[PDB]
């Protein structure tokens, strides 16, 4: 299906073969784990049911071409809807059965599945946050079925994403009812997963906007505020998508670090936006700064990426319409994140940033700084200290110095 | 001296007097309350101490010119630093006593005061989130003094703003330590206000960025996430500044509604940015959509603006450098928000929006929708409902219709 | 449209949702009726059966709204065939039905255009394509549209951004693409001359979307291109409000730049959302933007001239009932009619012009007159400044002027 | 004084010396020319006259530390104003005499000088586009003096920059008069340079905004529209500043290519913005994509950078306040652009992009495409060709392929 016989192999950074990896060596050992284990790369997923069966075959062909172990899918992208909900689910069941056998034969694993509650017109007002309770019931039936399929196929995570949960205008929005109903829907899904013994990690993917004016899981901190408010934080981690970070006005590594220090870095969608375009372009990730600094955050996460992966939720350019461009595009993104891993790991091993940070904040490990951190110091004792009028000498933050190191490691590692 | 003898007075929407209110009639009653009480307008603040005393005289002259009942100040904006912290506080105490005098003779009240921990170079790395423990101690001494002065002058609120609390680069940032230390600082402040019996409402003002790349209290939701995480939410509401809403990628009314439904709409700074400029211009508020929709949110807040007010944290344009421009600018903003109050109050009384919202979400007050809201319905019963395959018919959201009504009321109320 | 009658003016107090609150087509404003000031335009089963039905729905909507002008794109009014010949046969057949409807209903064609955006052949652009075969098809399509524009009496003809730009400079021959864009536009000019097509040629700037950069980025950038290639004498601009803010400008900025360069040809009335980086094409509702747009248009030579105020806008995705098309045009028609009322009174009252006159009075006398005349040079200006006479600037009065704007929007 | 002493020297990519160039080897020959000549790096430029004289010393000390051959200055940055214009020019002349001798003894060259008509409050409304003719006269006297000084010191270019030439609001702007006066002023300057024999390349620096809402030289194409309209294009090239390109919504390499194909790539100011911050941050350039692609456009320019240079119009971060950070910051930017030159030259030498472009547009060098370029093809004949209905087959744009190549050369060159 992809104009490409054979598999893409690692050929080193000097190779001029456009169908070879320059940096992704799956077997390269980095800090005691292989690149394959560090990155856990995932790949995204005639008419009617015949087109669907052919899509199955093409998905696993591509997984074999790229030597990728993990895939993801949305229900409505693997099978067409029927004339009833029953027939929709029969069509899905049939295609799931084909996928399950391919997974067994090929040894491929389901990183996550999800429900597409975005495409069909019934979701024009959203799904959980719809104004039409009939749509909420259909959305529950659809996610119910998707949790069944996630359990059947052994999904390691299950994703809820922004779709159409937000608003076009606050003028016609009952904000409390929509947010309450979102929280009800998510808890109902948690209840159902527990009842069927589905032990995948639940993930929410923040997205700030597009196609809606505002979408409720705006960024990591906004989603965490909602999760904490509704007693859902214990059930959900975040699926962080690079382009959605920058759409929200943050760097990717900002979202990742916020997620990390709240125990909620669950998985990533590796792509990139165009910061001069206010929409979500979902380009395959090529920026070596973004991939280096993303893997820097991931490598410090408990268990690294953990049960998540580096998932290529990305779109070939409109002008890269040939089948082979799908292979070129993944090679672009896989080599960019493999280089990012190499560079990040060496930055971490050399404490290239950590030693500067240790020195920056050293005052909080001695004297009055230690007393602040320990809780001994209060406004009375801090004032008495400052009333000594000891000269205050700040230290440079060395931003340009560190930026030179980042450039040096990107090139030299 | 503002080149202006006497008071600005209401002269109706027909007046061509540039130094007269066209819409702010302080005694006009709207829904059982005067404009004065709805809006609770606030105004925000030779060398050395003589320049400082002159500035006090100019501030209360302006309060009298504008017939404004409330003012705000920052400590380092009202008095110069001395050669020691002791002398800085002596200078500040002397000016605070001159302010207390003018409050006596004029009856004007302190809406809030705050510590300016932005201007002096000791705060280059921040205040609570500084890398230098000596700066943390100075910041504590400064806020301790400001809480004393707030108590002494009867401040109804006390504001913490995000001046230097954030980062220039995550490369050199110990994020967890900075946020832990910000939470420690705010809790120490809470402790001290309780010890001295300072009963003002504590407020945090979100700001997403500028001057720094990222500032931690990015928007209402992000600040609420931090407050909830560190058990501080019970002590703080938000001071919402309109320009900071749009700088964060939200409308002002979005930030206000989010705060409102989390019980955290404490006060507002009334200004406006330029959405084509990304840098916090703090212009006086002139946009009648923004003022109407801000007042629409405030009127539905418990107690209206409550102990807060509509505070003109705004700057005349660089090209409006004459004294009289300060009066023109305030008339601009006071009339904009008075018109917004009139229009919003009639939109609420007529239920121009509430009737469309009521009909939009009516399905959640009966049938399967009521069972969703009550918790009776789960995935099993919702699926059984959806499996009936009853046709789903959504209703239009009528955005353009409501925008017509908004235009009509802004013009015709 | 689930609304059989005609929408009429019922004044500002009316609570009829299907009535104009500000657009009174007959109201006289500075010697001209609202109808002729604004020249409102409306922008336009399977296969040919669906095509014919859409013609009927178009003119049904023109009658509901009492609108005199319409626009269309060729590929939006007729389906393609299995050959170019068949595509033009389908197109000709629908054009014949539109012409009869124009005669019977009295409606006029503001402009037509060629849609060289949808079909996959234009993936790399039309005039700026990398594939010469596509350039040829593009020329054939515009040729046919110039013929239909002549046949239907189009007062303008529009070239718009579509796919003329780049996704990446890494693979772009910029000089060739711009040279070919100019070649294509000249050929079009050559052909309009042959058949006696007299309509005003217009270029619509768009800075980006779907592409990373589109070459007619804004008014000034398109003007730089037209001047470089000796095409400025043949083209004016079709200015769309959303494209101004997408380019980082206010709509009134683009309108004034176009106006002082004699290139304000026509407008597409809509609005974006300045918090969303994409071209939302909402029906215009912002009274500031509509007031200040009509302020610029009223000062253009002949007002909007041969152009019009064309509602190139889409209903919200959540406004999916037929009646919402009517509600949305009422929203935008009333917003721009109010804009005209306020702008005309501001102009009549010289509310801004008197302030501008005083602001720059220094350039009508003394050393300022010698600067303007060309008499003053660096030598005589230095001698003047070396007198060290005090410089006293005057306030720009921006906050004062904004209060006036608010007052007129509410009061006129 | 810069805490350094000695010269920064090249130590190669593996050095761990923070005070050594890792990529800038001034003597390395690349396509027949040294790095030093390719890049022509430029560096930017007690109270009263004593502080001014100390600044002269510190400037040339830094030029010797960095081994940089070119510098720039603004008149009001090198000498304080006097109590009269005569005194201002006497102060300026005295400092210019000191700089002239330093240039002779040190062998450093003046890349460009300019007039600062931004700081003093007389320019609150602008300079050439002021509303006050008295200010226009002062502006004329100041530029006249700067052209005198530029000729005396042998400036190779002379810069006009954005300052406050724009508007705060169109409500109070006579746009035609301001633009006419801008053109008059620039022609007066051209006249005067001719009269004194000043042979430097005149340059205009585009800037879209900040501090003003709109600045007239918005970007390259907008400035070119102005230069063509007023018959000034024959006299001016552009000084392209990287942060101003992105502030205007363009990439830096876009502005450079637009300048280059219009004969107007005169010089550059090498810095970078933050595309998530809406204001002009003027950070030292570190992004290897931006520096690579900028040197890519420059190397294809007639004569490369020509009489211009790669000028570091950049500011150290607020938090990098130690003197040594100035050295670290230039090492960061000089190594970034030296690496950019290495990578760009090999990309150009290998025709890594040019061969893909040659094939992409091959259709225009034969058949109907040649008739199009030749002018022979017209609408009648192109339609005849299209009416044969021959299959249209487009070829992929290969963007992801090309991005992989860019990444590979950045690492491997
Ligand atoms: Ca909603
Ligand atoms: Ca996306
Ligand atoms: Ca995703
Ligand atoms: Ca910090
Ligand atoms: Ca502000
Ligand atoms: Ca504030
Ligand atoms: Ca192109
Ligand atoms: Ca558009
Ligand atoms: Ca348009
Ligand atoms: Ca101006
Ligand atoms: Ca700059
Ligand atoms: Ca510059």
């Amino acid at each position: 299906y992809f104009d490409h016989v054979g598999t893409v192999k690692f050929e080193g950074k000097s190779s001029t073969n456009p169908l070879a990896f320059k940096f992704y060596n799956p077997d390269e050992i980095i800090l005691g784990k292989t690149m394959r284990e560090h990155l856990r790369f995932g790949v995204a997923y005639l008419s009617g049911m015949e087109l669907a069966k052919a899509r199955v075959e093409a998905c696993f062909e591509l997984l074999n071409i790229l030597d990728v172990d993990y895939f993801c899918f949305h229900d409505r992208d693997i099978a067409p809807e029927g004339d009833t909900l029953q027939e929709t689910n029969r069509n899905l069941d049939e295609i799931v059965a084909l996928i399950k056998q391919h997974m067994h034969s090929s040894g491929k694993k389901l990183l996550w599945n999800t429900a597409n509650m975005f495409t069909n017109p019934r979701f024009v007002h959203g799904a959980a946050t719809t104004s039409n309770a009939d749509v909420f019931a259909y959305a529950a039936a659809q996610v119910k079925k998707a949790l069944d399929h996630g359990k059947e196929l052994g999904a390691e995570n299950y994703v809820f994403w922004g779709g159409r949960e937000g608003y076009e205008s606050l003028l016609n929005t009952d904000l409390g009812l929509e947010l309450d109903n979102l929280a009800r829907f998510l808890q109902l899904a948690v209840d159902y997963a527990k009842e069927i013994g589905f032990d995948a990690q639940f993930l929410i993917e923040p997205k700030p906007k597009e196609p809606s004016k505002h979408q409720y899981d705006f960024d990591a901190a906004t989603t965490l505020q909602f999760l904490q408010k509704y007693d859902l934080a214990k059930h959900f981690k975040l699926n962080l998508e690079a382009n959605h970070a920058t759409l929200a006005g943050h760097t990717f590594e900002h979202e990742l670090r916020v997620a990390r220090i709240n125990g909620a870095l669950g998985s990533i969608d590796a792509n990139q936006g165009d910061l001069l375009l206010g929409w979500d372009t979902d380009e395959f990730p090529t920026d070596l700064y973004a991939s280096t600094l993303a893997m820097y955050e991931i490598l410090q996460n408990e268990g690294g990426i953990g049960r998540g992966g580096v998932n290529f939720d990305a779109k070939v350019r409109r002008t890269s319409f040939e089948p082979i461009d799908v292979v070129y595009a993944h090679i672009n993104g896989m080599d960019a994140f493999a280089r990012g891993l190499q560079v990040a790991a060496k930055l971490i091993e050399d404490r290239a940033f950590d030693n500067v940070i240790e020195e920056r904040y050293a005052s909080f490990t001695k004297g009055i700084g230690a007393d602040i951190v320990s809780g001994k110091a209060n406004f009375h004792t801090l004032e008495a200290y400052a009333l000594q009028n000891n000269p205050i000498t700040n230290k440079s933050g060395r931003v340009e110095l560190l930026r030179s190191i980042l450039n040096q490691y990107i090139i030299n590692v």
